[PDB]
Formats: structure tokens, sequence, C-alpha cells
């Protein structure tokens, strides 16, 4: 048994990790074949972030303008061009260690592990959530622009997020491995705040579900609701709606419990407007929302 | 900024699982050198285990009933040996991926990555603390078994835990990698009970310590307290004597916040007596105590 924030493990990605450094901006690459993706901004000096004109700074960037770094291993740039908001630094060496691998651009509430990285030197793994309003509330100190996001599925790592910036509220936004920020973030120095967040009603509901699994069961009652008696409880405490595909996708883990979804929405409208009564679910004393259903079934096989 | 729990990469590790197979139980294995670490209990089976005589049971078996694979690739047993409550397997092939590694018995308190694995291949890597009852509050399945946990400290792994069972009430216990069980614990699938657990003080200081520096600030107060004056509180909430080495463990992360550890322990005297009342700290409604002080630390560098 047990239950916890779990990371896929991180030696696919740890292989691809490298250090880049244009002039004096340092920040951390993907070497993934010939090409290392970084941040565009690794192009832009400190006296050059509030308004930068990307297109017009690349091109006076030459190739030995770039130092690229895999450990100790020196990599000649051979080439440079623009990926959107990240940058493709075309290398002559192929990277002997490159997984399987994809880009996928993920939806809000979807979760993914994050490498942590400095210098081109990873320094750990954590397990986080693209929340409803595009921001992801990570760990990450500068210089650590270029951390990446993954999913790994039997053996093909799936890229899904870069991290750029820190939000001025402490939580970070980055884009897709394609460049494309999530979210309405610009890599420019303005007054960006993320969108009000929310919480992820069916991430809830899923961890709910991997509390019963696990011999937690105080919080279930014999009530029962209406989808749209819970959506509007759900709307109240800053909740997501509830739609039926959340339900159709909480199936599978309402029969291996037994628990119709609409019960365990029950027992959820209780705890928002009642609270927990200094109880604890799963070892918290918060409705955790960052565990998918998926991921509640990797940790709890039906068997 | 941020500040999450977040285990170290786990790659230097992946390469050394393998499964183990004895019979009709199926384990993981570590790989290291030219010797696989499992259970002793692999070689167990179904007709006894609630009082197994292992050196009977193993003096049944021969080198070839041990059947270890990495990856695609079978190891064949050279030799076979008991140490404690671990089998150690000879094989005939070095593991070309060994890491620089040490064996270490961790401390009560203390902090350690798990890397789980089934059938020798990894599944995900987490954060998790020795209790002071020398229990750790993991996920694991049937067949996890042989899951090591590990800190790295400048591209050494010291390995410290090696998982064997699961308690009844749903913590997990193992032994180190010498084979010698963290706890009154013996490798019997009979019902056998931890201790009562205590919260870990230190490692809770350190916690509020790495609220402050993120930010959160508003538990802070001018009082002050006396070594013997707070350990009396912590023996009615049931927390862990403080000592004159935690005060001076905490020492780095003081300068850094500029908030005495006497004055940081009158904080906490506070919130033990009175609840948090409604507040959160570093996203938490509850004191978290799986957080060392130099965890804290290697997530929140100072100068």
């Amino acid at each position: 048994s047990g239950f916890r924030k779990m990371a896929f493990p991180s030696g696919k990605v740890e292989g691809c990790m490298v250090q880049v450094t244009c002039g004096t901006t340092t920040l951390n690459g993907l070497w993934l074949d010939d090409v290392v993706y970084c941040p565009r901004h690794v192009i832009c000096t400190s006296e050059d972030m509030l308004n930068p004109n990307y297109e017009d700074l690349l091109i006076r960037k030459s190739n030995h303008n770039f130092l690229v770094q895999a450990g100790n291993v020196q990599l000649r740039v051979i080439g440079h061009s623009m990926q959107n908001c990240v940058l493709k630094l075309k290398v002559d060496t192929a990277n002997p260690k490159t997984p399987k691998y994809k880009f996928v651009r993920i939806q809000p509430g979807q979760t993914f592990s994050v490498l942590a990285c400095y210098n081109g030197s990873p320094s750990g793994v954590y397990q986080c959530a693209m929340r409803p309003n595009f921001t992801i509330k990570g760990s990450f100190l500068n210089g650590s622009a270029g951390s990446v996001g993954f999913n790994i599925d039997y053996d093909c790592v799936s890229f899904c997020y870069m991290h750029h910036m820190e939000l001025p509220t402490g939580v970070h936004a980055g884009t897709d491995l394609e460049g494309n920020f999530y979210g309405p973030f610009v890599d420019r120095q303005t007054a960006q705040a993320a969108g009000t967040d929310t919480t992820i009603t069916v991430n809830v509901l899923a961890w709910l579900y991997a509390a019963v699994i696990n011999g937690d069961r105080w919080f279930l009652n014999r009530f029962t609701t209406t989808l749209n008696d819970f959506n509007l409880v759900a709307m109240k405490y800053n909740y997501e709606p509830l739609t039926q595909d959340h339900v159709d996708i909480l199936g599978p883990l309402s029969a291996q419990t037994g628990i119709a979804v609409l019960d365990m929405c029950a027992s959820l409208k209780e705890l928002l407007q009642n609270g927990m009564n200094g109880r604890t679910i799963l070892g918290s004393a918060l409705l955790e929302d960052e565990f998918t259903p998926f991921d509640v079934v990797r940790q709890c096989p039906h068997t």
C-alpha cells in the first residue's frame, strides 16, 4: 500500500541535460540527436531583458558565441535557429544517450515529472501539475531555466514542458518543447500575473478514491448528490465544474472501489462545506488536486 | 523560489536494478560490481512464512535456483551467501554501470530517496524520512521488495535502505544494505508493530525556515524560549527533545534567515498550542517533518 507524489525515474532525461552559455547568461539545454533546445533568453544581456528584439539579437550571435557543454565534453555549435520562444542549437555531435522521445503539449489538469537542473547538472526530480491558469507551482532557482517536464510511458519519454521564468507571485511558467508558452505569458520583463487559480475537481475525486483504496474511508457518507448540485458547491469554493467526461474518466476508479462517482462527490461536497474537523486524508490536511486518475492507477493497480 | 519534496536524480541507481526470481517469488536486486544484493526472503516459500528458518531454506538452494535478469541480459549466478537479512549473489558479469557507491546506515530523522522498482524495472522515485521508530511511509506493492533508497553527494550514491516488507498499519520496513533491519523487526509474516511515532522536531524547524525563505512569515514573533523551556512543550505534543546539536545544525539556516534558532522555537511552541488558525505554511495545513535541515539548504542555497 502507500500513496506518494511520485515522479518517473529521471535517468533517461539526465543524459540529455546540457549547459548553455551565451556571454554571461547560463542556463540548461536539452540535447536530443544533434539539436540542443534552450530558452531563447540565453541570447539576452541583463541590460537587454526588458523588451527585447529576439529576431534581432539572434542574427548578431555567431555560433562561437554559444558555449555548449555536456558534463565536461564540449560540443561545437554548427548552427542556430529560432523555435518560437525556444532556440534550436545545432551541434556537431549527436547525443549518444538520446531516449526514444516525443514532444506533446499537455492540457490543464495533467501532471508530469520535473528534473530541476543547474549549469547542466541535474539536481532533483519531483511531480508537477499544469494548473488551470497555465502556471505550475514548482521549485526553480535562478539559472534553472531550461529544466524540462516529461512523462515517461513504457520507454518513450514525452517532453511536455521547458521552464522559462518566475511570475511575481512565486509560480513558474514555460513553453512546450515546440516553444509555445502555456497560457498568456511572454518571455519579457512585464507585469504579467497568473490568472486566478482554481482547484482540479477530478484530481481531488481521483485522490479521494486513492485514499479509500488505502483504507482511509472516514469521509465517506450515506448522502448522494446530483452533478449540478455538486457543481454549484464546486463553483462556490473555487473548484472547476465536473463534466460528464470526468465522470466517465472516474469510471475505472469507481469500479475498483464500488463507490459511485456521485457518492464521492457527496463526500467532497461535505468536506468543502464543513472542512476536515482535524482529521487527515492520505496524510494531508488539505484536499490534494495534483494527482490525475491515471496517476492514481499507477500506484493502485486493480489486480 | 518554490519548495517541494524532491528526490535525487535516480539515473545512477536505475542502472543497478535487476530482477531476482527464486522459485515462484520475484522481486528486485541491486547489481553492484560483481554482486547482486536482494532480500533474503526471496528464498522463502509457501510452506512456512510465520517462522521460516532461513539457514534451512538457503541450504536447500543451489546457484542455479537464483535467476538474475538485467534488462534483457540474464546474469548467471556463480555463488550465493547470506549476510544478516540480505542475500549476496555473485554473478559472472560486473555491472558496467556501477556508480561510485558506499553503504551507510542512516540515523532516525534523516531522509533518503526511494526508487520503487517492480521486476527489476524502476517505476518512480520520491523522498522519504526514516521515522524515529525506524519505519518509512512509502508507496510499495507486492514484488517491490529490493527497491533501495539513497542519497547522492558529488556523484557518490550512498545506499541506505533496501525494502523488505509492510507492517499491518501500512507503514514499511527494511534493512540497511548490510542486511540489518532498521528497528526491532524480523522478516517473518507475523503481526509486528512499530513503537509510537514522534514528530521530528529539528526537521519541523528546518521546514519553518524554509517557509520564511519563501515568504511565509506570519508565524514569527519576538518571544523567545530556552532549550529546557521548549523541550517541555515538545514532550506534551509528542515532539522529539531538541538538543544543542540540532541548534548548531540549524545554524546555517538561521544565518540565511536572520531568525535565531530559539526564536524559531518560540515560534513553534506557539503553533503547537494555538493551531494554524486557518492559515497555511508553504501550502500545508500541518507541520511537516520529512525535510532535513540539509534538505532545505539543498533547495534554498544562500551565499
